[PDB]
């Protein structure tokens, strides 16, 4: 009655004022249960970098609104895993771009992934993580 | 000192309260000039269903930093036309679609172009445009 979906490394742009901009791989682990679905955002080499997001079926249909989500909630992690992978296969030079940004604000951070092509950036996901 | 870069038809959904929705080819025609952006909006069937755009450099900073748009004003026209194209060229049952939708209010009008896939639907582009 739970399942892992996605146990992987994502390359994550990490901002966080008063330090410079970089570039983690950071381990992105997808479970759903009885429903829910958690993220966690981890690294493998600091061991309280640590980030998670807990979504239910009733915080879903809030996050589907705001962002034009058009599945339903057994389907969302497929398209946060599509769009990880994406940003995964990215690589230098490419147009257009996905990518993976993380910011990190007081008890509370922002996971977005965005498309960059010639013209515009756009944001496809938005979510928001806590430190745990 | 002046040039027209654009001269066709586009499939449009109007939305306007009060009506049902229609999809209607209508015709932009995007001008260049001395520096200015002007589009209009035109019915082939229609001689009072007319919509205008102007645009100068000052106001497409405004534009530019709202929307995440990445190109300098000499290049944006072509950006517009590079999405015009993708909505005449989608056909039932592609997914990505690109659509172009336009708003009707009381003496003002919103156009967006925005792509529909499996997932969400995102704003490309979106700009006002008045009456004549």
């Amino acid at each position: 009655t739970a399942t892992t979906l996605f146990w992987r490394p994502v390359p994550v742009h990490v901002k966080q004022q008063d330090r410079e901009d970089v570039l983690e791989e950071l381990t992105f682990r997808i479970l759903t249960g009885v429903r829910i679905l958690r993220i966690h955002i981890s690294s493998d080499s600091d061991l309280f970098f640590l980030h998670t997001l807990e979504v239910s079926e009733e915080d879903f249909q809030s996050l589907k609104n705001d962002q034009g989500i058009l599945v339903d909630f057994a389907s969302f992690p497929g398209c946060i895993i599509s769009l990880l992978e994406k940003c995964i296969l990215a690589q230098p030079g490419d147009s257009p771009r996905f990518q993976a940004v993380l910011t990190i604000r007081g008890g509370e951070s922002v996971f977005k992934i965005v498309e960059i092509n010639d013209c515009k950036q756009l944001p496809h996901i938005t979510l928001a993580f806590r430190p745990g």
